[PDB]
């Protein structure tokens, strides 16, 4: 449970689905949320209010973002020699759109919302990620 | 992923379902299997062929066991001042039987087979167990 997860999603309903999924199914991975692209880059660069953010080990990225787009966030990520290494899953709004997105992006795409099932599929699609059951005090 | 899991189940079809679930969904927890009660106690006591077995952190126990029953295994477990501390989930064959089993055993019961969904519910029902996503080389 070392790696923190950064969810860049503007929909409060959809953020709620992921929060409750992590909660009800006992995911220990710290879930962090940015509601627009400008806040997402503030988190990654660890600037401003996020001056003490942890580096995420997984970024989950919607494309519909106010203030700064999903595309801008991804483009600024892959420019940075450090942020480029971080795994990115792009949220699509429809499995049909998901077929289109993989054709031209393939595993780094899942349809939203990210409930626990979809999050389990994310973990499956990403080679270096694994589930473990940990006992705790 | 420190804790090993001991599955005491005689059905090869049902053992197959759990093996593939752990495999396809990338559970790192070592899964160990005993096909009857006598082998299960051989594992716990770490005797004979299992002289170097690891202590399990979770035991999943069918009641239909040849050679030595599910009840015998549980009774010998709770006698032992060491083995008694280990979490035990009892497999029932029907959610109806599961309602009966909890009335008189409540969370330590799930209907078989143990696919990944049911295993996730086991983890939910057991206070000190948590899921974590771990990155790996």
């Amino acid at each position: 449970d070392l790696i923190h997860i950064l969810l860049v999603e503007d929909s409060p309903t959809d953020v709620m689905i992921t929060r409750e999924a992590f909660d009800y199914y006992k995911l220990l991975n710290p879930l962090h949320v940015a509601g627009d692209g400008v806040a997402a880059m503030e988190f990654l660069r660890r600037e401003g209010q996020h001056s003490d953010a942890p580096r995420p080990g997984l970024i989950i990225l919607d494309l519909n973002l106010p203030k700064k787009s999903g595309r801008e966030v991804l483009q600024e990520l892959k420019a940075d020699p450090d942020l480029m290494k971080i795994p990115v899953v792009v949220l699509t709004t429809s499995k049909s759109e998901e077929d289109v997105a993989r054709t031209y992006g393939a595993n780094c795409y899942i349809t939203k919302p990210v409930d626990f099932t979809r999050f389990v599929e994310v973990v499956r699609r990403i080679s270096d990620f694994w589930f473990g059951v940990v006992t705790l005090p």
